[PDB]
């Protein structure tokens, strides 16, 4: 019984020792001896960790063991795709598997706590942290949040390969103005609950052990001092029973935000419901003084302390402080063949085929797609992402061995050895400006830029291209053009690369764009002029091999976008689940004076939410509804037959949207409410069935009551958010 | 008294007649929307019409008023509305340009003149001022407002209402104003006109609402509901806005009109059928139905069914009748129907002379670098210059009459305004030769050009190639001593339903500009625009840049005045000019964030900043140059510490350190350093426009009282908090002198 144990332990504790449980610092040995340390973060290596734990257990008065945290975001050493790429699998089993594998690996190396999952909704692709999330949609975001929490923690974190998760960043961090990381957030309460909050709630309701507070203000109060968020919503509305950790120096940053000095903002944080202080040392250096002056009560301190101690108890650390400190496990569990094969499979499943038009290859024959192709003849692999190992895994790969990942050229060479020649040319730098390239390739991602001019690089590339039968243009972002503090105001393939791509197309050889990116990009030029475009995001440590599997047809691409790809930055924010407005522009009517539309571009994204092609095609019959009417207690089934009408086996993500036609407040033109990923052989059919019940039709009204209102609903099922079949029913 | 008279009149009225007062059909030759009204004469006879709008001309208006007064049962006279936005026939600058005067007297004057002209021609009601705050230059309606700042916006709202209405609208040259668009319409997502608005209540009150409140406080007779949703409810059905804020909090005694088809647009918004949304509108506090016919066709059914009460109808009807009464229309229905006034009041030389003065005052000198014009002569700025030799005027805005007034000039005689070439030819006759070439089309794409030049603003695009156009212009430029490049937007690239996703000078014009620069002849960019543009390339390469917005009917002459040094530019920007559209929204009064980038530190990993451009606008709020220079000494604060009962004075000496007489807009910014909520890094709280001779100084003093330091806190309480404040005074929002004081209880 935890409460009795913790009561007894807390009876023994000084105020200094209770305070110390709340400290999560970046000397360290001295602090641990005095009981001033509740946990540590991003310390790598089971041996170092076991040694630090030893100090806590046997050289501090009470022997209270430490939490050891790390950003295990999309892998420990075996790297899966960046989360945004992973989300395009639309495969909750695979997602859970990826998190399970990462937990196995991290736990083997001493880690008991991951700062994952990141579930921040964003509709702004300028923000570099879209790479860490799961796109623009709350329903899908919520499903993913559950899958990740369950993957990490399992049922109750009792196993030694199960770790504590931490949903971040609570809340609304993805709506930062201008898409500039850390910038002001502002929105209505109604928008919070209908459009942003569901994934945080899903994590809490799946039993996530911890929550991390965000860097942004909400309603003019930094999240870290926002009691409405950290107590009233998180505990009061959602029943959260864990603890809240700040983000990095989150407390001291409130001084810069402009709401007071260190003591004042520290007191406000703890009274808001913040439990653990990451790096600031505002809790450890000011809380006693605040308790003496009456600004923080002993009851508040004890609650904060108690939540930390309960997390430690739930992880099994009081039973065994060294639960995660098995020196034999690393060789057994970390970077194994089985894990790496899982990563390669999931990587290939994450890729989104954006375009694959018919091209005239053989004279006189019908035109045919470039993808897939048989590896033979001379295959050119050209561009600054063609031969970089360190840029393959993606940002947020802090425990990965970067220079162990095969480059694309390396991986394709292996897979084609004896069947084709792989011809390499760098082609261009990452971007024209050298200073930009440096900051874009921070944290060990250098492309070894030298004194060769753009013109020299280009000329070499065209020599190689003109000796080839097909060109793989490996282009796009470096991995650190996304992640934290990596906001962009332009979302093109960088200048020199796009010029390279233009020049490769002019050789007359077939060109496949293999696009590396951590975010949506503005690709109208590429969509017009490049025959085949495969978005590979950043596929992880096995990316090169997975890309080969797609290119050669060993895997039929089935990924679907989870974030809208705009035509230009001037359309931001562009998202599928938008209100109709009072003056909707009808389909095909652009431009029309006095409708909601721009002078210079239509309203549409280049690629909408849920978009993704396959080497086969799928046909949808009409929707069958089991009932035309249901009441508040009823239910119906929406059924559609899906038929593989092409020549390839493949998967299709069948997507369910609902539109509430009339509301007491304005309602989106559609919302994702379900999906099923199916696999079909050529010629084969499957009746896909969705359950629809009133609980699915609920939303937060004007007074923030979560209600389904009677009236008509339109059910939409299809291959993406744009191309759908339609039927209607009535809620009575 | 009014109450007796109105009770009496309302005791005679059928339900249909009460509903009729709420009905505002459209008519006339003016187009400001899609839907059109039918059967108006018969509707007036049956008492089904409370007003009309878009009818131009005292003769037509008199006829219709006579139908209402003499041929309806009760003879209730009509309101006659028009968008009188920045002039009737004499056109002043577009409001965004006008705001750059920072001169409330001139602004009030411009409204006075518009009212004199509109009233002479039968109009009793203008749908003005438009006071929507915007931080998004994609939105075309920024041209209609006064920029990003609520303080300056509040002052302009008051000035405009006072100008139109006077003390109480009793005179025959005073008309009823209509503050618009209530509320938040300038925050439409993606800067796309009519799109979703969403924000916190704190942001509404601290950042967007003040100019509406200032109009109400100045006695504005009417309010127009906005097109957008607020908290998921279309503004036109938002009872919290239209009753609780507007009447409950602010004490507004007037009536609310919808925008054009605002009620039926609620169907598309998705909150119900015509009958349902009409009922919700009137129950929200909307009094008059522009075009939709929702009220007239469904309210009686709604009253029968109990969806709307008789008391609700009565209240709305009563507000309309009271507006008419306060305008003097029950006393004299023909008050604005004097058939002789147009010949003496409209487009007079005195009005046009005022417009010209006000237009030159509106221009913002963005750049005026020294140029070496002849070897061995020290470098001087291109502007101003003595008109002589050969002056080329080149570009698609060089010889266009119809584009000079700007958008929202629905009563102007477009082809009577002189083009820039014509204006400059008149002003330089006998002194200089004006050479001319169009140089380029407006934009490469003909279909864009067509929609960009609707409403009679064609540039007369012909079938010449870009090469024909360019070559003719280069033959002119190579013969000229100086080149005036008249480039930028057509007037209908801004205004309603004119949102842009790119904010450059259009492709073929920028190419023309590049080629003119390559001649080696000195180039002046005379920039026409209704919005902030992205001008980093122009700022790098063009020696002189004069933003002339759209100057009105006398723009050409006013431009000549600036160019030739008869007027020294003194405009300051009221909206931030971004370096690119990916920085949007960019605004001076921003929060610090928890990770502010220190000055001169771009780029720094883990600060709030972008990989590819710094955080700064190309030109900040309050930016603007002069033909002279001004220098500021240190700030003297009369006190270090005040309490809530107290006050202090901030003073600075401003000296004209250059060679030209000129005006400077001295701007006061205040920063509340610490708050219970995060406070902006600065907020404009005062300004004074001074005029100094060369070498002359003046001590500029600002009164600082705790009532200026209040803001809406977390609980939406308008309070000043004790603590430290920073006072900032300077020539723009960026380049400022600083001092500190403490507020105590
Ligand atoms: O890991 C805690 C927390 O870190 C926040 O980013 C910090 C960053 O911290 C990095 C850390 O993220 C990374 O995992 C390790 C290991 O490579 O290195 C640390 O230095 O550091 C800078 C300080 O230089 C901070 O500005 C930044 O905020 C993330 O925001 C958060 O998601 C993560 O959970
Ligand atoms: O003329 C009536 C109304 O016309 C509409 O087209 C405009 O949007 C309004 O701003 C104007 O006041
Ligand atoms: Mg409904
Ligand atoms: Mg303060």
């Amino acid at each position: 019984d935890m409460d009795r144990f913790i009561d007894a332990l807390m009876k023994k504790m000084t105020v200094e020792e209770k305070i110390g449980q709340l400290n999560l610092p970046v000397d360290i040995a001295a602090k641990i001896k005095r009981g001033e340390v509740g946990g540590l973060f991003n310390l790598k290596g089971v041996e170092k960790i076991r040694d630090v734990q030893k100090q806590a257990v046997e050289q501090s008065r009470l022997g209270i063991p430490l939490l050891f945290g790390m950003d295990v975001i999309h892998g420990y050493e075996t790297m899966f795709p960046i989360p945004l790429g992973l989300s395009c699998t639309w495969d909750m089993t695979a997602i859970e598997e990826s998190a399970r594998i990462a937990a196995i690996e991290a736990s083997a190396d001493g880690i008991s706590w991951t700062f994952s999952p990141m579930v921040d909704i964003s509709r702004d692709p300028r923000w570099g942290r879209v790479s860490e999330g799961s796109g623009e949609d709350p329903f899908l975001g919520a499903m993913i949040a559950e899958a990740m929490v369950l993957g990490y923690q399992g049922k109750d974190m009792q196993r030694n390969d199960e770790i504590m998760a931490c949903v971040k960043h609570f809340a609304l961090y993805g709506a930062g103005e201008g898409g500039r990381d850390y910038n002001t957030v502002d929105m209505s309460r109604q928008r919070m609950f209908n459009e942003y909050m569901l994934p945080y709630e899903a994590a809490v309701e799946a039993g996530v052990g911890s929550v991390m507070a965000s860097f942004n203000e909400v309603d003019g109060v930094p999240a870290t001092a926002n009691k409405w968020l950290m107590t009233d919503v998180l505990r009061g509305q959602w029943g959260f029973n864990g603890f809240v950790v700040t983000n990095y120096t989150g407390i001291s940053e409130m001084i810069d935000h402009g709401i007071g000095d260190l003591q004042t903002v520290s007191a406000r944080a703890i009274n808001a419901g913040v439990d653990m202080d990451m790096v600031s040392e505002g809790f450890v250096s000011t809380l006693k003084k605040s308790i003496q002056e009456g600004k923080v009560s002993m009851e508040t301190l004890n609650t904060a302390c108690r939540r930390i101690l309960e997390a430690k108890y739930k992880l099994g650390l009081f039973d065994n402080p060294y639960k995660y400190c098995d020196l034999k496990r690393p060789a057994r569990d970390i970077f194994t063949k089985a894990h790496r094969d899982a990563a390669r499979r999931i990587a290939a499943e994450s890729f989104v085929l954006l375009k694959n038009d018919n091209v005239t290859l053989r004279p006189g024959t019908p035109a045919e797609p470039l993808l897939p192709f048989n590896p033979k003849g001379n295959i050119a692999v050209i561009g600054p992402l063609a031969d970089s190992r360190t840029n393959m895994p993606g940002t947020w790969s802090v425990a990965a061995v970067l220079d162990r990942c095969p480059s694309l050229v390396e991986g394709l060479k292996e897979m084609t050895a004896g069947k084709a020649n792989i011809l390499y040319a760098k082609g261009s730098n990452l971007i024209s400006d050298a200073s930009y390239e440096e900051r874009a390739t921070m944290f060990g991602r250098s492309l070894n830029r030298d004194n060769r001019t753009d013109e020299q690089l280009l000329n070499e590339a065209l020599t190689v291209a003109n000796q080839s039968d097909i060109i793989i243009a490996a282009l796009g972002e470096s991995s650190e053009m996304s992640g934290e503090s990596s906001s962009r105001t332009d979302l093109n393939i960088p200048d020199v690369q796009q010029n390279l791509l233009k020049e490769l197309l002019k050789t007359g050889k077939p060109v496949v764009l293999v696009l590396f990116t951590g975010r949506p990009l503005t690709l109208t030029w590429e969509q017009e002029h490049v025959p085949a475009i495969l978005n590979v995001w950043f596929g992880g440590s096995e990316a090169a091999y997975a890309i080969g599997d797609a290119l050669f047809g060993y895997v039929n691409p089935g990924g679907k976008l989870t974030m809208s790809f705009p035509k230009n930055v001037g359309q931001i924010p562009l998202y599928y689940a938008h209100k109709n407005t009072g003056r909707p522009l009808a389909q095909g009517k652009w431009f029309e004076k006095f409708r909601s539309n721009y002078l210079d571009v239509d309203n549409e994204p280049l690629y909408p939410f849920g978009y993704g092609l396959s080497y086969t095609t799928f046909s949808y019959g009409d929707i069958d509804l089991s009932r035309s009417t249901i009441d508040m207690t009823g239910e119906l089934t929406a059924a559609v037959m899906v038929t593989n009408t092409g020549t390839w086996p493949g998967s299709e993500v069948v997507q369910l949207y609902i539109r509430d036609l009339v509301g007491s407040t304005t309602r989106p033109v559609k919302e994702l409410k379900g999906f099923q990923k199916i696999f079909l052989e050529p010629g084969q059919s499957e009746i896909v069935r969705f359950k629809i019940a009133p609980e699915m039709l609920r939303y937060y009204n004007y007074d923030l009551q979560l209600v389904a209102e009677p009236g008509e609903f339109e059910v939409m099922i299809g291959t993406n958010s744009r191309d759908v079949k339609s039927a209607r029913f009535t809620l009575k």
